Parts: structure tokens; C-alpha cells; sequence
């Protein structure tokens, strides 16, 4: 089926991540392993891998220079590389040439000890670089109208840094793919479920995509990582987003609209979906709305983390003022399967009544660190696709 897809890591892939930090107790190498064995497992899912996908020559040679050491030949033969390629085009419309000079560097300059550790949150082994990229080809080079792609994480990625186990800012990317393959570019909305803020992806969209049209909906809680709160993002926009309702606020940058659902602020009222996803609800139940009476298409992106669920033992999406949060507040201000289970099945819903205006869904893995948690609301999602995006057997 081209209709949809669902993307792990090959087995070299995925082994080429060990001691790479996460939030958690296991390296991502064992966290990712873990959720592509169960995918594997449960029944007929259409499951793509990233290693049938070959890219062009000079991509493998760029690679295969990384490998041998010669940091000026890698160096080069990547300056090299055709403007117009399908990866490298998206690949430097988000990150600067220096940040991938600096990456490449620390690439081959990691072959040494097996891996090169840059500050607490980020490792790169000799062959994150070719992962990262191979990563990259195989969702860029793939026809699935419904893409949900288990990687390396991307929303603290900056157009110039890493930041917090990301090293580049792969849905950004996916969004310039979708301004240069269609006619009229997209009408974009983004989702952010992960309990950290989105603050790489969002830097990204201000500088050099505020032309587009995104509307940008990043729930978060102000208290974990990264501390951020509508003060420091005033100061990033050097304007102040005016307040839209349950304490979030809306930021404009000419053609760009960022809201912050903060979890603080935005408690759950007793009983019913936790007011922070209804509220992406009813902005992608408008959006929807919006470009159907204009005409536009729609390219919907989820970069989804699981730390924001209440059963999250990870320090970046617990640890709160000084302490860990404790079952009583931590489910009144994150996630429960009641939630997430009707979050997934209204987007679907909307997606499968609006297919002639909403196009491609792009679901991405960003955090959710906690073994047995991570495991279970994986199921869940599989099994609403099984229900929702799968022709049935
Ligand atoms: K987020
Ligand atoms: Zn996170």
C-alpha cells in the first residue's frame, strides 16, 4: 500500500545509535530497537525500513569518505553535492553549511572512542551522519499519504545547533519537500505533543519559513525542559503574542502563527479529554475548515512525544520545581490513553471526511522514554491505524 507507511530503522541502522542519550535509563539504540520489534511483530502493518532505500552515488560517497577519516575529503565532496538533489535542497533549506561542516567533523572526529560526546544531550557515533540521511531518504523518497517514521528525534534541532538528543530538524525538512513538490504551496499545521517544547523546530519556522503559511500548535509544560515559558518566547518573536484563551498564547511573524498550550497553565477540568488537545482540535477541525472554502490542500504534521503521558517516569517530563511530580498533579496536567486514544481517532476522523483537502500526514517519534509506558501507548497507536488508515482483512 502506498496509502501508508510506518518507518523503523534497519537492523545496522538502529545498532548504529548505541550510547546515544536519552531522557530514560536505555541508550535510544535499546528504545528504538524495542518499539521497531513490536511493530515488527503485531500482525500486517505496511512497514518500510530504511535500509531497502538506496540513495544516488555521491550521497554513498560522501558517506563512505565519513568512514575511511578524511575529514577535508568529506568535507569537500559534501560542499560538492548537487544543489538540486532531493535530500541536500531540504537538507540545507533548514541547517546552516557550518552546522553541517561542525557535524560531518564530529562525525569522523567520534571514530576514535566509538562515539564523541558534545555536551550532556548529545552523542554522535562515526555513522550518525549516513543514519540521519538514510533516515531522511527513505520518508523523502516514499509515496505514503499517511507517513508514520520511528527515528532519532527532531524538534530541539536548530538551522545551526543540536540541542537535547537531536541532531537535525528532519520535519522542517519534510515541510520544504512539500513547498517545492506541489504547485501552491501547502497550507501547513504542525501538532506537538511531546511535553518539551518544540523551541528547535520553532526557530526554524521563524527565520526561514515565516513566509508560508503554518499554523503551529506546540503543547508543552513551561516547568520541564526547556524552561521556556511566553516571557521567553516575547523575547524570541521581539514581539508579545496576545492571550487566546485558557492561558496560551498566539505569537504572528507574517505568515506564521505559533500558539503555546502551556500544561501549566491549562489544567483539565474532572472528567473529559484534557482541555491542551482540545483545543488542537478544534485549531485542525478549523484549519481544516479555513482551506476547504479557499481551496488549498493541507500537509499535517505530528511530532509526537510520549514523555507528556501521566506514566512517564523520564526526568525531562517529571521532574517539577525542584521535585518529582507526583500521581495526583501528573494527571492533572499530562496524558492518560483516554486522551491520546481519542486525540489519534478524531485526526484520523478529520483526515479520512476531508480527504480532498487534507493531504499528506506526516507522525514523527520525538520523546517518551519509560519502557512499559512507551510500549503500550505504541499499541494503542497501532492499532487506531489498523482501524483507521488500513484497507481491512
Ligand atoms: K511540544
Ligand atoms: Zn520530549
Amino acid at each position: 500500500s502506498e496509502e501508508c507507511a510506518i518507518q523503523i530503522p534497519s537492523e545496522i541502522d538502529n545498532e548504529q545509535m548505541q550510547r546515544m542519550p536519552a531522557g530514560g535509563e536505555e541508550d535510544q539504540y535499546l528504545r528504538i530497537k524495542h518499539m521497531s520489534a513490536l511493530i515488527k511483530k503485531y500482525g500486517d502493518l505496511p512497514v518500510i525500513t530504511t535500509q531497502e532505500t538506496r540513495l544516488p552515488y555521491y550521497w554513498l560517497d560522501l558517506f563512505a569518505a565519513i568512514d575511511e577519516g578524511d575529514t577535508p575529503k568529506a568535507h569537500a565532496l559534501f560542499h560538492l553535492l548537487p544543489q538540486d538533489d532531493i535530500i541536500l535542497r531540504a537538507l540545507r533549506a533548514v541547517h546552516s553549511e557550518d552546522y553541517l561542516y561542525q557535524l560531518i567533523k564530529y562525525c569522523i572526529q567520534a571514530k576514535h572512542f566509538g562515539f564523541k560526546q558534545l555536551n550532556a544531550d548529545l552523542v554522535v557515533t562515526p555513522k550518525t551522519f549516513e543514519i540521519l540521511i538514510r533516515d531522511c531518504a527513505t520518508t523523502l523518497f516514499n509515496p505514503a499519504k499517511a507517513h508514520f517514521s520511528f527515528g532519532l528525534p527532531s524538534h530541539h534541532a536548530y538551522t545551526q545547533m543540536g540541542s537535547g538528543f537531536c541532531l537535525i530538524n528532519k520535519t522542517a525538512m519534510l515541510m520544504k519537500q512539500a513547498e517545492l513538490s506541489s504547485a501552491q504551496p501547502p497550507k501547513f499545521v504542525i501538532i506537538g505533543t511531546d511535553v518539551n517544547r518544540d523551541n528547535g523546530l520553532c526557530d526554524i519556522l521563524r527565520h526561514s519559513f515565516s513566509h508560508l503559511s503554518i499554523c503551529h500548535i506546540d503543547v508543552f509544560d513551561s516547568r520541564v525542559y526547556p524552561q521556556q515559558d511566553f516571557a521567553y518566547i516575547n523575547n524570541e518573536f521581539n514581539s508579545e503574542g496576545v492571550d487566546i484563551g485558557k492561558n496560551i498564547h498566539v505569537w504572528h511573524h507574517n505568515n506564521l502563527n505559533y500558539y503555546a498550550v502551556d500544561l501549566s497553565l491549562t489544567s483539565r477540568k474532572s472528567v473529559g479529554v484534557h482541555p491542551a488537545l482540545l483545543f488542537a482540535l478544534e485549531q485542525l477541525k478549523e484549519s481544516i475548515r479555513e482551506a476547504k472554502a479557499k481551496g488549498q490542500k493541507i500537509a499535517l504534521y505530528l511530532p509526537t512525544g510520549w514523555d507528556s503521558h501521566e506514566d512517564e517516569t523520564a526526568y525531562c517530563g517529571k521532574f517539577v520545581n525542584g521535585r518529582m511530580m507526583g500521581k495526583t498533579a501528573a494527571h492533572q496536567f499530562r496524558f492518560n490513553d483516554g486522551d491520546l486514544g481519542y486525540f489519534y481517532e478524531s485526526i484520523f476522523t478529520l483526515y479520512n471526511e476531508n480527504k480532498d483537502c487534507v493531504d499528506t500526514i506526516y507522525w514523527g517519534l520525538e520523546g517518551g522514554y519509560d519502557r512499559t509506558m512507551y510500549e503500550r501507548e505504541l499499541k494503542i497507536l497501532l492499532q487506531v491505524i489498523e482501524k483507521q488508515l488500513l484497507p481491512k482483512d
